[PDB]
């Protein structure tokens, strides 16, 4: 058993350490997250964990269910796999089913928690399996050195810890923490309520700005001032960034097992293995296509670690963006599609909206607008303000220094190249014209075009990534960030549609004409990805643009 | 058994095909092969072979051994696998303790060659092997449907065929052919004389232009005008070449199995699948990182089809060169090196020697000197004249069109770019004086050196490949042909620095002074490899090594 082991391991003064992988969004994702578990595996990790990620249906069957993810583990891998359960908004014959096969399976360790929006809390979860099941499963439960956010307060919060380990559990993980000090205090704390069941320390290990930039949002996480300040500068080159967080989490790790109270350390891979083995060799606990840059969903698909960081557990929706707040951004209420075209054109030039409110967000980019598309904004305006909905773009950039503060990434001393690029919307009359209009530029322009139906047009290979941004770099290979590849785009639709219907439609009643406007919008607008070739050139985007607009209208 | 499944074959009508790998020259390239292996059986092969290369210790215990490349095979992927055998200048007992090991490893199958340089003739081995070991092994041996190229007369090499074939033996491996016809003729012969035992057609995928120009050298081949006639045009595109190879191979394949006369096909793979396997699927026998584009000793190192074509049994030395022309050409005798700084002069300028005989090759580079080096011929002169001894250099290039006659490649419509690199021989003090210089270039130029003795310098990265050449093409990943790879780079020198007293040496007598002076460059001289690495700006490696000349003067 895990717990077994665990405490004959603790009586012997062993130190271990755990791996939490995600499931990967994408089936070659799992064939690489399979071979980063089995070269992992030599590192003799205790146990390793698949995240439970409730948007993506993780009790399915396809291979990225997270079920499969740790059923492939723990039978073909043969490391000890616990799967990760959530209970909000989901019925008892549900959870009793995938209980059912999870142990058809040989899923033997279940870690149960609660999610977010005939169960509310965790407590009932653990309850559920510790009557149905009996003792079979392994049942560890989050802890929060900090205090759940949404608690009243930590005394309660730790009052409900013990009432949920009481009912069940066996061990508690707990969440990322900057400063081991903090959880001495928790482990403190419990230790007064007498939780005895050993308490995991999480170690997150910054890898690149994308997480940093995550995770700062998290308010309670209280990033400390010092990783953003040294960080800063080097925010481009994300190695730098990597290195540092490696070094963060050694002198963390360090400290904490210094002091003995830490059976082991609890690291979130992100499905990215150099960091982490990089810093358990470090400290010396390792028993003894190289892509660890995920560039959100621009870059390969392939990879594991593809995907954006905020579809992660830790960093899904906690950007609360409250819906009234939206709907006086957005307008309350439309009147035809020119009003969703204005929404679309202040996002870009800023302007507040005649009600006076500045048009911050759209359902898809939640980041702000980058220090790029300055050199883009008047075309992005001309286009959006002619229906031709921009969600993203890029200009064509030729060989240009990595310093350069506006473009300029990876190792210093490089030469960074881009691609120019245009994700938008249309209407279906919009995109029969530019389907036209590209007959000219078919050699230079790749495009791609899609309908919520599914129907797919594009010129690019079947399934060759267009790369569209690289740099060249000192005694080093070419690197790629930025791909646009039919496969990540391909699936990425149900995405883009998806969200027009659940951010925006939903502010709107189910009568109301807004509702219909934007439900016009959601099922005949193409979804439109353009891609110029001729990087050393002038930017043709916007003249095939213009003269689809010509031909049109 | 391997012929009994044959005989069960045949005479159910089944057509099969097999498949013929060399042992990759590093070990992650044997990683990368058992890969393909894996993932080639899923057609269903009926036998995969490894060629045996007297050159690289064939019958050692590393893992780039052809031997442990067939245990593995056999034993881990459980395909049928071939060992090829051969006999130029081998002793009794090292075949039968190889032999030996093969009954240990399982190598149920050897394959009889005679090799190039007690046993003279393969008749001589397949008797040695059926007189010792019985009838364990299953025999195969080479048929050649046009004649050997060093027999008298294609009646007599019958003959000896016949021979050979009636001392042990099992089934016929006939070599490339282009023309079916010839086959047939080759198997009526064969008929005649009454050699029962089946005969399997090679079939030589075209596969990039290195194949084709090596391939044509061979005369008795006799490549058809067709073949050298339309590749000429898209020479510098190779897919386009392995596109018409393929059309050819699925061409000739067809004719072939339309008499029926041919048991199944025989494959050399060069260990690059997708062209055999699109073959296959085209013939409709398939059951059911992309590197096929080696780029001789420059490309991946990590890919299995890593290497020089020369190095392949196919083309080993077959470019006869004369040792006379050779010591005519670099002189008779050398008074002292600067004999050898002129000779290295000639190679490059091309005018006749002082006894007017043109200096046409030299031990490194078989192959004409391109038409890119026209860009540095004069500053090559110079550092040539200079003792600074090149023997490869390319020069940096920004974005040019891929149609480019001169330094165009790959699909049409691209961008190629090269960075300048210069590898050379140096004397130890010029070796010295250019490590003090390069300090100031440090950040730009990227430089290994090495001595015959093992002792290697460098500041490039320890295993990264520095990218050198690529290219930008439309709806396409990065192209990447040319890198420098210290791995590669690192067991290169011992063919580099083995040259010189092998190939130049040998020319002169033990005691002569000739033989001294090139023992003692032999011994010295460093291997040197520079790279620059700011491509957008004029080439600094004249720069350097002027500098470097101006110190040590
Ligand atoms: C290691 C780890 C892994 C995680 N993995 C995932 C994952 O795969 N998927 C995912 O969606 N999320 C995951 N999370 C996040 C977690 O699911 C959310 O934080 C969730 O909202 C809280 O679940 P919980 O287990 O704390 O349940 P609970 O403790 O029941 O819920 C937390 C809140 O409920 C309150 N509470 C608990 N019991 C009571 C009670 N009896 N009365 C009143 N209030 C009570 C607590 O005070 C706290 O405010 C993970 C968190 C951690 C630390
Ligand atoms: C399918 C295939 C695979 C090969 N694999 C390899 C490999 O892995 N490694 C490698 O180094 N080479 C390889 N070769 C090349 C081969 O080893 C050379 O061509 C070699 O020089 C000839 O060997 P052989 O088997 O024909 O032996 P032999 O037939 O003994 O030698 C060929 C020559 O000997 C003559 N000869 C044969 N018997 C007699 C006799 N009794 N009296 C007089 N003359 C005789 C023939 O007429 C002919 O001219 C391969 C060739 C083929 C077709
Ligand atoms: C992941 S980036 C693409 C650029 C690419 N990653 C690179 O290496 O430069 C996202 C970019 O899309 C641009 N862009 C984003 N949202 C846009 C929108 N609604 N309209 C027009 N342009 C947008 C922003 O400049 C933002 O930096
Ligand atoms: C999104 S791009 C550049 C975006 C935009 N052009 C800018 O600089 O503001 C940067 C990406 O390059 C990738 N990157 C890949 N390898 C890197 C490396 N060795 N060093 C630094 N960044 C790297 C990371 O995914 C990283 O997110
Ligand atoms: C494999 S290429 C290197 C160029 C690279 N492959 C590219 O993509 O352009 C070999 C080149 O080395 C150059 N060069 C070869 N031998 C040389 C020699 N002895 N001295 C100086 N230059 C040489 C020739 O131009 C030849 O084309
Ligand atoms: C050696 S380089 C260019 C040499 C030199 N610059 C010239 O053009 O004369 C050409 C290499 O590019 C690689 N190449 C790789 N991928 C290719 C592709 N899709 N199409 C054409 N050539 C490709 C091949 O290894 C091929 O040998």
């Amino acid at each position: 058993r895990l717990r077994e082991k665990m405490r004959r391991r603790l009586e012997s003064g062993d130190k271990w350490f755990s791996l939490e992988f995600f499931p990967p969004r994408t089936a070659e994702g799992a064939v690489n997250l399979i071979s980063r578990f089995d070269r992992m595996a030599a590192g003799g990790p205790l146990y390793i964990d698949v995240t439970w990620h409730p948007a993506g249906d993780p009790g399915s069957d396809k291979e990225t269910s997270s079920m499969m993810i740790a059923s492939t583990a723990v039978n073909y891998c043969g490391l000890e796999t616990i799967l990760h359960m959530t209970c909000c908004r989901q019925r008892l014959e549900e959870i009793t089913g995938h209980l059912h096969k999870a142990k058809q399976l040989g899923l033997k360790n279940i870690m149960a928690l609660r999610g977010d929006p005939g169960f509310n809390y965790a407590v009932d979860l653990v309850k559920h399996i510790r009557s149905e099941f009996g003792d079979y499963f392994d049942i560890c439960v989050a802890g929060y050195p900090k205090g759940h956010p949404e608690a009243g307060s930590f005394e309660a919060d730790l009052k409900h810890l013990k009432e949920k380990v009481s009912a069940g559990a066996d061990f508690i993980i707990t969440q990322l923490f900057f400063e081991a000090d903090t959880f001495f205090r928790f482990v403190k704390a419990c230790t007064d309520m007498g939780i005895t069941c050993p308490i995991v320390p999480g170690i997150f290990p910054i890898q690149g700005y994308h997480s940093l930039r995550q995770l700062v949002k998290l308010s309670k996480l209280e990033v400390p001032q010092e990783i953003k300040d040294v960080i800063e500068p080097i925010k481009d080159n994300d190695a730098a960034i990597r290195n540092y967080g490696i070094e963060l989490a050694v002198s963390l790790c360090q400290e904490l097992l210094a002091s003995g109270l830490v059976p082991g350390l609890h690291f979130y891979t992100l499905n990215r293995e150099m960091a982490t083995t990089e810093v358990l060799k470090r400290l010396g606990m390792w028993t003894e296509e190289w892509d660890e840059f995920p560039n959100g969903r621009w870059g390969n698909s392939s990879s594991p670690a593809f995907g954006e960081l905020k579809d992660y557990y830790l960093f899904y929706l906690k950007s609360k963006s409250p819906k009234e707040e939206l709907l006086k951004m957005w307008g309350e209420e439309l009147t035809s599609e020119a009003s969703v075209f204005e929404v679309f054109v202040l996002y870009l030039s800023g302007e507040p909206n005649r009600n006076g409110h500045k048009v911050t967000c759209l359902p898809w980019n939640d980041e702000p607008l980058a220090a790029e598309t300055s050199l883009l904004k008047e075309e992005l305006l001309r286009v959006n303000r002619q229906g031709i909905l921009t969600i993203n773009s890029q200009p064509n950039i030729n060989g240009k220094p990595s310093s350069d503060p506006i473009v300029g990434w990876g190792p210093s001393g490089g030469y960074v190249f881009q691609k120019a690029y245009l994700e938008f919307f249309t209407s279906r009359e919009t995109a029969e014209a530019l389907l036209q209009v590209l007959k000219k530029y078919e050699l230079r322009v790749n495009y791609h075009l899609v309908n919520v139906k599914g129907e797919n047009i594009t010129n690019a290979p079947e399934l060759q990534p267009n790369a569209v941004t690289w740099g060249i770099f000192p005694g080093r290979e070419i690197i790629q960030p930025t791909v646009v590849d039919p496969v990540s785009f391909m699936f990425w639709k149900d995405e883009a549609f998806a969200l027009w219907i659940e951010q925006w439609g939903k502010l709107y009643e189910e009568e109301s004409p807004s509702r219909t406007i934007i439900q016009y919008i959601h099922d005949n607008y193409f979804l439109v990805n353009l891609v110029d070739n001729d990087f050393p050139l002038d930017n043709c985007l916007w003249q095939v643009v213009e003269d689809t607009l010509e031909l049109l209208n």
